[PDB]
RNA sequence: GUUCAGAACGUCGUGAGACAGUUCGGUCUCUAUCCGCCACGGGCGCAGGAGGCUUGAGGGGGGCUCUUCCUAGUACGAGA
């Protein structure tokens, strides 16, 4: 809590470049989970992610005092990977994060993927960070590999903290690197609840649960919220305190805090892949400018 | 199965019969002399008599292959 320090970031790298073990390896270095560690790439939910190791959707992210005497628990994880297909999450879903790691491959080098997203994280305005991954193999000289970055990967070689996900220096700089590197995401203390839903899900039991980062206005447990479109999901319930295993208690959230908001009128379609306009009582005076989903070439023949 | 005799259908024939048209029936003799072959011996040679142990010309036998897993889902790949 408190608009002090802390920042959001979404890991972004090429396929296999190390976006599973790295995004987790840095987790089992502070706390969370006793024995049954990450196991095989955290966020491996849906069970389907397990096999094929094809990361699809695994955000959540919930840590704590992981900063060496400073801002403390402040690093909205975003295990959102991609490789030309699910650029959605890393697109709009990630847009909610003001800073995404750049785990560029140090063995295979930089590919189109990195050069692709690099453009979005440019004009979109965000604090990019490069850092070679998997530095336990023969050809992995972060040196030369870096040359491409300082002359092919946007900025130069500001020390991508080449540590690599799988084992290694356990990437301890992130807690002291990305922290002091990235600032805070606004605050909004006296304004109308105007959160911006990220992805979302379904009910099946306790209505739908769409998570997202809010700008201003803490939705306590029982606040007649609204989202432009009709908006009848009032009564509220809870802010939704994400974690590394599953939903938790959580008292109340505020601006910036990447949480969820469910309960009251579940339904299936009424909030869209995300968005939530605002709350009640003269809220935001505009709609959180979002983005499109998908509808290009490459169709199907079911 | 088809090539016998019995029998029937179809058709051909005035008729007995007939048809690479079908249909059911319907005795398979097989003591080996020689070559060949498989094993096993008999005489005898091996230029002193016998008892053991072997090399090997040479010849035969044998030679098949799939599946997961490791280096690694790494090189390749812009992914699968
Ligand atoms: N030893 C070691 N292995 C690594 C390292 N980085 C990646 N790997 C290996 O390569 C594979 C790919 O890494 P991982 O981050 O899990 O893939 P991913 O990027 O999350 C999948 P996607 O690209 O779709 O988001 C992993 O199975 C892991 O074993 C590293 O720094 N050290």
């Amino acid at each position: 809590m408190d608009l002090s320090r802390i920042r959001n970031f979404s890991i972004i790298a090429h396929v296999d470049h190390g976006k599973s073990t790295l995004a987790d390896r840095i987790l089992e270095l502070t706390h969370a989970v006793s024995d049954r560690e990450m196991r095989e790439q955290f966020l491996d939910s849906l069970e389907l992610e397990r096999e094929r190791g094809i990361t699809i959707k695994a955000s959540a992210v919930r840590v704590t005092y992981r900063a060496k005497d400073g801002e403390e628990y402040v690093f909205h994880l975003i295990d959102t990977p991609g490789h030309v297909d699910f650029t959605y999450e890393v697109s709009r879903a990630l847009a909610a994060v003001e800073g995404v790691l750049l785990v560029v491959d140090a063995s295979q080098g930089v590919e189109a993927e990195t050069l692709a997203k690099f453009y979005m994280a440019l004009e979109h305005g965000h604090v990019i960070i490069p850092v070679i991954n998997k530095i336990d193999l023969p050809n992995a000289r972060p040196l030369e590999v870096a040359l491409e970055v300082e002359e092919v990967l946007g900025l130069p070689a500001d020390e991508a903290i080449f540590a690599s996900g799988k084992t290694g220096e356990g990437v301890e700089e992130i807690l002291e690197a990305i922290v002091q590197r990235i600032p805070p995401p606004k605050g909004d203390p006296e304004a109308p609840l105007k959160a911006l839903i990220f992805d979302s899900v379904y009910d099946a039991y306790q209505g739908v649960i769409p998570y997202l980062r809010l700008f201003e206005g803490r939705v306590r447990p029982g606040d007649r919220i609204r989202i432009y479109s009709t908006g009848k999901e009032f009564t509220v319930d809870k802010v939704g305190v994400f974690t590394p295993q599953g939903l938790v208690a959580t008292e109340a959230l505020e601006a910036g805090e990447v949480g969820w908001l469910v309960a009251a009128i579940r339904d299936i379609h009424d909030v869209q892949v995300g968005d939530t306009i605002t709350l009640a009582d003269r809220p935001t005076p505009s709609p959180y400018p979002g983005f499109r989903p998908a509808k290009p070439v490459v169709f199907a023949g079911l």
